């Protein structure tokens, strides 16, 4: 039973859903496959404070909920499923699901980026059972209780402050020994350091992740310039170390660098278009830069007029 | 006032108050670089000049462009960016820090964000630009309440006339809608609903035809004189208000000659390695509709303000 579509549209973040809405309002009565996380990213964050125009109090689940509502205030299919092959060597496109096989004219890609792993086997064992990815998921099981945050970036900064109002301590280690996120945010960062909410520990890695039976009980971290061992008692874990393109499904399938969507890019339109003809890339997917909501939204507009346009020439 | 106090230093200078120039100020807020946004005369930008907007991702119920825009406007306040009032009227880029010269009061800055966008063009005719202000306008919004039960023409093809044409719908006795050719490009939505006012006889189609004259008395303007594309036969309309939405232009002017143009447009780095609204000035960035010939949203001016703005974090933290 393929269930075709003029205009598939992979992913439903900020860059998904904006495409939705355009495509919708172009009369391409586009069809959008939510994947396993919807709403994507933002559904994992707080509160959300750069989105412009929103100058209260938004948070990232409320804005989602808010743009899902909107692409189908212009009739966008919404399909739940996730896609574990494509084949894209051919038109009409065929992808295959875990649920059911689409095919299509014309295929806007915002699969956005997910959590890394470390990718120690300890690690990989408690995963699930106090080692996590997602502080807003799995955050409330540390109320007054040790936890750690891994990475230097600007997920470990937002996993570590939303931590420390429901954490005992937050234990953020990092390999080198300055942090990099909105200056905004390092502000926060170094009030909550010397409140004592906050501990670093700076240029260690991990070595452990230790436990038992039930969950994680602590780390051993070790010093980077050292070597020297060292171990520490914690509830919870959790990685933050950068979210990689979801591009694992379009190896073999289209240009592709560092794992993130190749696009024509420049000043003179068809921005989104990937290698392939018919085929257009919005969101985290194809952007190593800058990483943003609002980034991610704009190319989702950009592919949909991308795709309207490709759609009109094939008469 | 003498000539120093009329010289404010910002650490970053963003010139436009559309959706480019206060999504920047709110990134640049939040990257501690106090940020020094001057509005320009059209405080809000092109929004200010549309009704409702339906396409502003995660806005589904009824928001107008200028809620938004006043919207945007509080949330770049919220972290404490500083507004200022002014037109820039000259620049000078050729050295650091950069020269700006106000109507009000002039400028310098360590790094500057050009977010100017666009604005309507004018046709070029002399009965045209006699009758500015009194029957010829580029803004709807801005006029259509003095024409309320009154005929009124649009001129224009696109995304604006069509808007133009049903915002004047539900003010004007009748819209005359002008173009040279058969054909409307708009967004599909928008073209069923100039269709449903046109069945409804609200709307009249007037295709294949350009303006000839703007006529008038002394006091206004009374009518149009346009002509058949394909043959030349001219015909007169009897109208009262005459909108011209025939596109906006870049606003580039006072750039001639201290950036890389391209047809008005500032030429960006663009690309996918980052530094993409690098205009050809070290330490000057670009963001919306006035280096964008292609989308001309507000959603994606937005989303090239908060680049400009990273892009300037990055600058400024170099040095
Ligand atoms: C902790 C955290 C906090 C953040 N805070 C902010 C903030 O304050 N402001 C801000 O602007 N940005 C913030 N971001 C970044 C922002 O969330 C992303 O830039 C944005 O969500 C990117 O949108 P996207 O649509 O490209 O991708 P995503 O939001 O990642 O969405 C990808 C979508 O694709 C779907 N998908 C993936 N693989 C498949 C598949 N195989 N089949 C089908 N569907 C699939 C997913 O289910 C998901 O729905 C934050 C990110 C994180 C992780
Ligand atoms: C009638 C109409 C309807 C529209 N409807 C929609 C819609 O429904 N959805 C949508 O997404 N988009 C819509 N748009 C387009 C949208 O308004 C623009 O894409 C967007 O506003 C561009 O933003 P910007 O910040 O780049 O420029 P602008 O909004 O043009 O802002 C430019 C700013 O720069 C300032 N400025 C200019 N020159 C100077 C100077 N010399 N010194 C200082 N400041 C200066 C101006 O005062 C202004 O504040 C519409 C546009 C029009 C005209
Ligand atoms: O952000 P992003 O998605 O673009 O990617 P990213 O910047 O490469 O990663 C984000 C943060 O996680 C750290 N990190 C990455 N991989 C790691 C690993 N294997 N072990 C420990 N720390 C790691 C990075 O440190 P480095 O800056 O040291 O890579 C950086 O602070
Ligand atoms: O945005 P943008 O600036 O790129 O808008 P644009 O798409 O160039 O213009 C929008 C509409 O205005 C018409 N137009 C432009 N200049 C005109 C003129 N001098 N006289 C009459 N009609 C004119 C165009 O007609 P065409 O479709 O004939 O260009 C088009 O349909
Ligand atoms: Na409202």
């Amino acid at each position: 039973d393929i269930k075709h579509a003029k205009l598939l549209i992979l992913g439903s973040g900020p860059a998904g859903y904006t495409a939705a809405i355009y495509a919708a309002r172009a009369n391409l009565k586009p069809v959008l496959v939510t994947g396993l996380q919807q709403g994507g990213q933002l559904t994992t964050t707080d509160e959300i404070e750069n989105w412009p125009g929103d100058f209260e109090m938004t948070t990232g689940s409320g804005l989602m909920q808010r743009m899902l509502q909107h692409a189908e205030k212009f009739e966008t299919e919404i399909v739940f499923d996730h896609i574990n092959r494509v084949d894209l060597s051919s038109r009409p496109f065929k992808l295959f699901g875990d649920v059911q096989n689409f095919t299509c004219d014309a295929l806007i890609i915002a699969t956005g980026a997910s959590a890394r792993y470390i990718g120690l086997p300890s690690e990989e064992n408690y995963k699930g059972r106090g080692v996590s990815a997602c502080a807003t998921c799995d955050g409330f099981f540390y109320r007054n209780k040790p936890v750690g945050v891994i990475g230097g970036g600007n997920t470990a900064v937002e996993e570590a402050l939303y931590l420390a109002n429901i954490a005992s301590t937050v234990h953020l280690i990092h390999r080198r020994d300055s942090f990099r996120a909105e200056k905004i945010l390092i502000d926060r960062l170094y009030k909550k350091v010397e409140e004592g909410k906050i501990v670093l520990h700076t240029d260690r890695t991990l070595d452990e992740v230790l436990g038992d039976n039930m969950g994680v009980t602590g780390l051993r971290l070790a010093n980077t310039k050292t070597g020297e061992k060292e171990e520490l008692k914690l509830d919870g874990l959790f990685v933050a170390i950068g979210h990689s393109p979801n591009t694992e499904i379009f190896q073999g399938q289209l240009e592709l660098n560092n794992g993130y969507i190749v696009v024509k890019s420049g000043l003179d339109g068809n921005a989104t278009a990937t290698s392939v003809e018919g085929v257009f890339a919005a969101g985290d997917v194809m952007d190593h830069n800058y990483r943003q909501a609002i980034t991610s939204a704009g190319t989702g507009c950009m592919a949909a007029l991308d795709a309207e346009r490709y759609l009109d020439a094939q008469e």
